[PDB]
């Protein structure tokens, strides 16, 4: 019943892309995050500490292959998002694909609280995208007038975000490959509303004990069963993987 | 630098035990747990709802090559822990190896209060080992006199456990190849006082939202490097993995 798993195929930065491909058509939300053996997201308030060449090797892979990147607004303050670096080689894909030279960055936020100076919206190439309720757009386009496009994402209830609407939104606007990379709080929201269709999750080889947290955080509890669609590895032992729903 | 994994070769029971030994001679302190994609360590207090034939199939197969087993008290009381069963086969293979028919379990309480009719104590082949400190090890083997055997694992502080010390009193007992199971706890503090020489995981194919604990707790925080030595798979896509130090 058991398989031993191996090294068997070399990837060139050819097949690496395949690998990662989105759907043809339709929308896909994919996320993209790294734990500890032991479960934990973070060291030290970040994630960057477990992360090594072959983590940003993919991490910037799948950011090359996204139309838009979603963060909550908590992730936005605290790993210091500026905006999305592309280098020359990466605009190139992403033109012979059909895309724009650098993928948006949409923020997430239920209150529609944030300030003009923050890097998403001063380091950046593009402007970005605020995701929010339909109670607060109006009010949070005018104070952020000329910085960022304000989206209600509001569904039945106008005080809150409804994902599915929010997956819309972004789908409307041509938007339908999304990346997100976090934080804990809006990645619990999308599998507590089962929206998320893929994770990919770099395990790194560590543990770091009973402090950190999880990748995702809040009261949300479901069992979503997904279907292994490979695993990479490098010299260092971490594993790269990507699951699907369902 | 990124190599694809994919099944290279199906495991016979034979090949399996070697895949999981223990080294030749010294203590070995290897965990076995089971955890989500998003690292949580339960489905409502306890772990089996994610586990499968597969990893019933470990789970039974550590137990077998093991010494004795190490719990808490806390997974003891919730996890509802009897004795170690085994099965007329495994009991071979154990004599084949030099070892008891049946291992050893042995109870880890900074407190010592326990009570004299758990399962641990009544439904159980062999009377288990209460490792607890020295402040306690009297009144406590006083308590339970006739039903366990009360060991002090205390270092320089009579009041606190030592994991080092407790390890170590195993071992004195020719009980070297150690299994510890939980709970998040005690793990927490092997992994702390890095004691804890190998972390055999089951990562299992499920996200469950931000409720769950991970397999590890308390205010502890390292950053402590494994070795990836195998990665197992099986059809349902759970991944069964071994770690090792440093
Ligand atoms: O903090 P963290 O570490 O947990 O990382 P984080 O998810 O990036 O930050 C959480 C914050 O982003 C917003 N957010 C996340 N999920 C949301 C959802 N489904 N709907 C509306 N806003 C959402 C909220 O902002 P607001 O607090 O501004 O509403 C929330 O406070
Ligand atoms: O609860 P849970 O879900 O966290 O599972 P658990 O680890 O199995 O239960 C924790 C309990 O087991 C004991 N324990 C765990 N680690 C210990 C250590 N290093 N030294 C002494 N006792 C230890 C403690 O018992 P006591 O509370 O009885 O001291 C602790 O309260
Ligand atoms: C904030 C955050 N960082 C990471 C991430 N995923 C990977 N692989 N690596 C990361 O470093 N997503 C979440
Ligand atoms: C309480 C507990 N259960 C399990 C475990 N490990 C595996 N693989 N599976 C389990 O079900 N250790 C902790």
């Amino acid at each position: 019943p058991l398989r031993l798993l191996s090294s068997v195929h070399y990837l060139t930065d050819g097949e690496l892309p395949q690998l990662y491909d989105y759907p043809d058509d339709g929308t896909w939300l994919r996320a993209n995050f790294i734990s500890s053996l032991d479960g934990g997201a973070t060291v030290d308030g970040t994630s960057g500490a477990m992360a090594g060449p072959g983590d940003r090797f993919v991490f910037n892979l799948l950011r090359e292959l996204a139309d838009v990147i979603v963060v909550g607004v908590g992730t936005v303050r605290i790993e210091g998002y500026s905006g999305v670096r592309m280098g020359v080689v990466q605009r190139q894909h992403r033109q012979a694909r059909g895309q724009s030279e650098v993928p948006q960055l949409a923020i997430v936020t239920r209150s529609g609280r944030l300030d003009r100076d923050m890097a998403v919206f001063t380091r950046t190439e593009m402007a970005p995208l605020v995701l929010t309720t339909t109670a607060v757009a109006d009010d949070t386009r005018q104070r952020l007038a000329g910085l960022a496009e304000v989206i209600a994402c509001s569904g039945d209830d106008p005080g809150t975000v409804d994902e599915a609407v929010l997956v819309s939104q972004l789908a409307a606007r041509g938007l339908r490959r999304i990346l997100t990379e976090g934080g804990p709080t809006l990645l619990g929201t999308f599998v507590e509303r089962d929206v998320l269709d893929e994770l990919c999750l770099t395990i790194a080889p560590y543990v770091v004990g009973g402090l950190a947290r999880r990748i995702v955080t809040g009261p949300g509890q479901v069992l979503t069963r997904m279907r292994c669609a490979h695993v990479l590895t490098d010299d260092s032992g971490y594993l790269y993987t990507r699951y699907v729903k369902t």
